[PDB]
DNA sequence: CTAGGGTCCTAGGACCC
DNA sequence: CTAGGGTCCTAGGACCC
């Protein structure tokens, strides 16, 4: 045999760096995001804000509703890289095998370490403490056999704990685990699995495979797997990014062509910028627009083409605005790269 | 009264052999 | 008295943080 997984999550992350530089933040409801008249949402918000029910994804609006003391920021993205840097430069003290999932969070693979004796129990709780020093930040973090356990785990202390469980425990943590803890079982496949009888994954243990991937395609193999333990996914340390996008939601949507140009004009350099970073050269596989109308409706057009090029972005995005808009206002423009494979 | 990044999967149809 | 099957494009969506 059995692998040893730890994935590591850091607590309220962004919330959490501004209340460590800003500590008359510690007690008062507190969120990132973007205000109501940017027509914004919540990036996260910290403990005191949650208990009136301020979440992620939230919009800004409906936040300060629901918490009407609510103190909002507008986020300090080095700030958080420099955290991000340094948690992951924790993590190869300990092993080779890591794979972030995001800025503040990564899978271990410690099953050959000859840390702690090979305790993947010390190694995270070590992990953790190190983080609390040097960062003045808490994580919590999961221990499992697997993947998708060991990133149930973490939740499940939270925060600023740990939660194991051992191959032995795999069985019973199963039978009454809801799908909708599985990373991947969002709200539409939730909802299709409860109109199914299926809310956990004793539930799935019950059901034919074949069914399942009549439903549900891989998704219902995955589904299949998952629900009694099965995640051969390997940790893998060598994942590149494979696209880049730059885009922006209007405080007022637009209504003529010569906005979206205007708008594009104001995207294009700093798309230029990030793409620099990863390809100096400016290579690249495909390109393309997007564009989000009031109604919520969103289009892409994207090409093959062979280097990140202003003016056939325009003349893409002037077909999209032509041919696909309807007449609608446009609440969002967007640019956007995919990256060449090896 | 609904962000901005991204990952991955599926599907319809063009293209290739 | 005409190509199926594979691959490539491409748009859209679920989902993740
Ligand atoms: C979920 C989510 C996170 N974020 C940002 C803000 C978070 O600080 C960071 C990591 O997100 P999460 O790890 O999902 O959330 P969190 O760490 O803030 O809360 P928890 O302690 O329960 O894990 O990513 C968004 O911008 N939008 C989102 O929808
Ligand atoms: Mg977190
Ligand atoms: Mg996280």
């Amino acid at each position: 045999g059995s692998r040893k997984i730890i994935h590591v999550d850091m607590d309220c992350f962004f919330a959490a760096v501004e209340m460590r530089d800003n500590p008359a933040l510690r007690d008062i409801p507190i969120a990132i995001g973007g205000s109501r008249e940017r027509r914004g949402v919540i990036s996260t918000a910290n403990y005191p804000a949650r208990k009136f029910g301020v979440r992620s994804a939230m919009p800004t609006g409906m936040a300060l509703k629901l918490c009407p003391h609510l103190t909002l920021l507008p986020g300090r993205f080095d700030a958080y890289k420099e955290a991000s840097n340094h948690i992951r430069e924790i993590f190869s003290r300990y092993t080779s095998r890591i794979e972030p999932l995001s800025l503040d969070e990564a899978y271990l693979d410690v099953t050959d370490s000859v840390h702690c004796h090979g305790s993947a129990t010390l190694i995270a709780q070590e992990i953790r403490q190190t983080i609390f020093n040097e960062l003045q930040l808490t994580a919590s973090a999961g221990v499992a056999p697997v993947k998708f356990l060991a990133k149930i785990a973490s939740d499940m202390n939270k925060p600023n704990g740990q939660f194991v469980i051992t191959p032995a425990e795999v069985p019973a943590f199963l039978q009454t685990l809801p799908l909708a803890k599985i990373p991947g079982v969002g709200k539409v496949s939730a909802a299709k699995l409860e109109a199914m009888g299926l809310r956990t994954c004793g539930d799935v243990q019950k059901c034919d495979l074949v069914m399942l991937l009549k439903r549900f395609g891989k998704f219902g193999r995955i589904l299949w797997e998952r629900s009694q333990g099965i995640d051969e996914r390997d940790v893998n340390s060598e994942r590149l990014r494979k696209s880049v996008g730059v885009e922006r939601t209007m405080a007022e949507d637009i209504h003529h062509w010569s906005e979206c140009e205007a708008i594009i004009e104001r995207l294009y350099p700093e798309l230029e910028r990030r793409l620099a970073k990863v390809k100096p050269d400016l290579l690249i596989a495909r390109q393309g627009v997007k564009l989000k109308f009031d109604d919520f409706q969103q289009t892409t057009q994207e090409h093959v083409w062979p280097r990140l090029n202003k003016a056939d972005l325009i003349a893409t995005a002037r077909k999209t605005w032509d041919e696909r808009r309807g007449g609608r206002g446009v609440r969002l423009v967007g640019l956007h790269v995919t990256l060449l494979d090896p």
